[PDB]
């Protein structure tokens, strides 16, 4: 249960000292990460968020006017060109910024929800680099939403229903939530901390979400409220965070004109759910140990001839379950058909078809489990009709 | 029909002084990026490829190994970390090679075929960039091939098959071809030219391209294929690449176990046929006017109601077509139909749906297309699946 010793087995990713903390995704990792873009971006869809994709640098000019560069520069990249320094973003923050200050904004225009699957680098020290789960380069599962005060209680509201979601999806349902609270050097009035800090806990109140303070833990411009899962070995992992800001969007020149057509500077709501995906991809690994749910399976299927007497059955069963849009290979070796099974129970393959004469006649495939439970003899359309609907519905479990 | 003008208008990117060369997309225009990709994935399923993904930045010893570092150093952007020296990529070529170069590999695994939506990034002189087509940050439809000698003619073919195979899709059919030639300074043996450029003419003449030769004007490390398209302005547009090389993979050690069981040094064909993602976007853009087929518009269907007594036929409406996985919105605003329609009709939104006392009683929309061609009310059903069946087909042409 060692995602970089899986990983290396299941030749998902690999990383080498010529590129301290950055991923090479191999082939079947790099299925593996897109297979969490699309249920992602079918989240964005629901929740109607836009998506967009801000530049990897921008001037260090800017990152001063965030403040972000006097607090935080060591942890920044930072290359030149023609005598301006660029950094290499850590954070997708100050470009949804700029993205939103194009175009007049009005109070009809908010909330206005803003995605992005943000390439971000922070130059973390070498030795503190451990795998899939500290790394220099990750991406975000990243949004910002801009909305006006009386606004931000449903907006926290959609964040934590968002959450619930998601991790309930991967089987995480032990989820342990703080609210961090003001620090000791913060900006703006202790009034408007008092609602602030009120907003994100009625927000977890009508959802019944029980929680506890980490007093003094809060950003300097918020609090927020972070949400830790627990895996099947009880390890915590903080994964989401819903961050309230009230500081960037006034030093970026954000505003808007409200209903009250006066000018206003809206609030910024920052949330990942995820977190870092190469370090969520970590922790599933890990959950799973490589078992990965179909829908994640690099490779869904393996179909195998016993003789070459049905090697263009097989091919042709390929083809049709591809057809299917299911990631499917055909295995025609010359080897024993017990060879071939542990060669994919390795590799987790969830599903094994096998075919005989017996079955080439009939038009059905026999059907094994990587658990190795036998399913039998069914029809091809029965199977190819299962296991997409097992594949659509993102299931844990599969057949029986 | 200038991009840079249509960008802002139809909301669809920004650049700024800030990240100069480099690109904010915007919903809108990510949009039509996202379904480039989904487009290209389409056609690495149908060829046969893998999608991996390389470090963002790697050190400069390596691009040293390369040879790279000699010829191009003016044009990287570098960093520091820990006292060595980093090159944000120019190019995919040499991470995928270190992608190869995890495990053993043996003349079984060849051809194989590694693609990679690859961020590159080069410090362009700022006096040269343009809009969305001379950039210093870009996206490259980018895949090496690593084979045999033996199997060069058969890939190079099937790059050939690929290339006239997405320029159709888009409406270019005026191609210009052209093979350039062994340069005056270059690698490798006269023996071994010959056969180089023997297998990029043959394979085009498999394929009944005629073609012209630009002489002396090859890399050192091998001859190449360039494509050019003409637009339907009939300019021309150099997009696509097929580049032999017989330098790199021996600089870098890749190697692989023969059938006579010596270890031996792969070929790489270096293969782009967009070439750069956000320079194509602005050619279709000033190719199309904006006038994006259904496919790639941003918002392909608006739906809208006469009075208030329809707000509801059309919100039912506006769900059914979005599951059915159109990018549809509603316009339920307190305007005339005429003001709406010319809203929607600048925007070059492909349908536009209208509902009044008739159609919510019939269970029918009244459908027009932005040239301004009335269609008449047709049921739900049948304009949901001609919708499918335009976009899933990638078709130029509208309804009739
Ligand atoms: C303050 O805003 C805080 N942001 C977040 O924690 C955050 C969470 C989830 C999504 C988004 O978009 C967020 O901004 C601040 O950015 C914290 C921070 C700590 C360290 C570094 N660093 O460069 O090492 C950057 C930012
Ligand atoms: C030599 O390999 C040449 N590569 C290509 O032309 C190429 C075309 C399409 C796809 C791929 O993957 C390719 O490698 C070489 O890369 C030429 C070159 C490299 C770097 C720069 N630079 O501005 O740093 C310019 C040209
Ligand atoms: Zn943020
Ligand atoms: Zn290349």
């Amino acid at each position: 249960r060692d995602h970089r010793k899986i990983g290396k087995q299941l030749d998902l990713y690999h990383m080498q000292e010529e590129a301290p903390g950055m991923v090479f995704w191999h082939n079947d990792g790099w299925t593996i990460f897109r297979e969490l873009e699309v249920f992602v971006r079918s989240k964005l869809k629901e929740y109607q968020y836009q998506e967009v994709k801000g530049p990897f640098m921008m001037d260090r000019v800017l990152w001063e006017k965030t403040g972000h560069w006097d607090n935080y520069k060591d942890a920044m990249f930072t290359t030149s060109s023609e005598n301006r320094e660029y950094c290499i973003k850590p954070m997708n923050c100050p470009g949804h910024v700029q993205i939103f200050n194009q175009g007049l904004k009005s109070y009809r225009d908010l909330p206005l929800r803003m995605a992005e699957f943000g390439s971000c680098h922070r130059n973390e020290p070498s030795g503190s680099l451990h795998g899939l789960m500290r790394v220099r380069g990750f991406t975000q599962d990243d949004a910002h939403i801009f909305c006006t005060e009386e606004q931000i209680r449903d907006e926290v509201n959609g964040c934590i229903r968002l959450v619930y979601d998601m991790y309930s999806t991967f089987g995480f349902e032990k989820i342990v939530v703080k609210l961090s609270t003001r620090p000791e050097k913060r900006i703006g009035s202790d009034e408007m901390w008092d609602r602030a800090e009120a907003d994100l806990a009625v927000a977890l109140e009508e959802n019944n979400i029980p929680f506890e303070y980490q007093l003094g833990e809060g950003a300097f411009y918020g609090p927020k409220i972070e949400f830790t899962l627990y895996d099947c070995l009880d390890r915590a992992w903080q994964c989401g965070t819903v961050q309230l800001d009230f500081s960037l969007p006034s030093r970026l020149s954000a505003s808007y004109v409200g209903e009250d057509n006066e000018r206003k500077v809206p609030v910024m709501i920052h949330r990942a759910i995820l977190g870092s995906m190469e370090r969520f991809i970590g922790i599933l690994t890990e959950e799973f140990a490589g078992f990965f749910p179909t829908w994640l399976a690099p490779v869904q299927v393996v179909i195998m001839n016993i003789t070459d007497s049905q090697s263009e059955y097989v091919n042709e069963l390929t083809q049709k379950l591809s057809n299917a849009g299911i990631r499917v290979k055909a295995d025609l070796r010359n080897e024993k058909i017990g060879f071939k099974i542990r060669e994919h129970t390795l590799r987790r393959v969830p599903y094994m078809l096998v075919c005989g004469d017996k079955e080439v006649e009939s038009g059905k495939v026999a059907v094994r489990t990587r658990r190795g439970k036998d399913l039998g003899s069914m029809d091809v359309n029965e199977v190819i009709e299962k296991l997409q609907q097992e594949i659509r519905s993102r299931s844990l479990k599969q057949l029986e």
